[PDB]
């Protein structure tokens, strides 16, 4: 996909994997749609086959650190642990290395980011599903606030994401968008480590 011309949107899911991730992957599969999963390293240990699904079925795996700590609260070595422990978990699980990282709570800063070997990927559309856990509100906010180049934040922690996705994909397609991984979204642009990006 050429997102320089084509109207692209990236669906992203934080804080997984968990008990709903496979249903989520099933729904995404049913509508031939890729997504980007910013995974928690602590959770990855328990879900190796599910991470293999992400690779096998066209999705992108990103790092969300290991135990979801605000990285700006940490020391240099603390940040090292969060990055490296998560990478090891992802490599052991799926045989790949993430190429992007999303900082917990969106919290970051130049002095910290310089320690992160990947582009920092934020978002421009917060579905707020972490507060309301409501599938229809997730769809409404994602649909109405998305624009070409948007990155939509959702959470793989709760049933409402599973219930939201079939409708969310349908409506984004009907609204003229092509759904892509974060990699595809930034393909061709200057997408470099230790920098933060919230939109193409
Ligand atoms: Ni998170």
């Amino acid at each position: 996909v050429d997102c320089a011309t084509t109207k692209c949107v990236a669906l992203t899911f934080d804080d997984g994997p968990g008990e709903y991730t496979n249903r989520l992957l099933d729904e995404l599969s049913e509508q031939h749609t890729p997504a980007t999963f910013f995974v928690l390293g602590k959770n990855v240990k328990k879900y190796p086959k599910t991470l293999k699904r992400m690779v096998d079925e066209g999705h992108q795996i990103g790092s969300h650190t290991f135990d979801h700590k605000d990285i700006t609260k940490l020391t240099a070595e603390g940040i090292e642990h969060e990055v490296q422990w998560t990478d090891e978990a992802i490599e052991q699980a799926a045989g790949v290395k993430p190429q992007i990282l999303r900082p917990p709570y969106g919290a970051h800063g130049a002095v910290y980011d310089r320690l992160i070997p990947y582009p920092l990927v934020l978002w421009d559309v917060d579905t707020l599903d972490w507060k309301h856990h409501d599938p229809q509100k997730t769809v409404r906010i994602a649909l109405e606030e998305a624009k070409p180049g948007s990155i939509i934040l959702m959470h793989d922690i709760h049933e409402s994401s599973v219930k939201a996705v079939p409708q969310l994909v349908s409506k984004l397609h009907d609204a003229g968008y092509t759904l892509v991984t974060v990699d595809q979204l930034f393909a061709g642009t200057d997408f470099k480590p230790a920098k933060a990006y919230d939109h193409r």
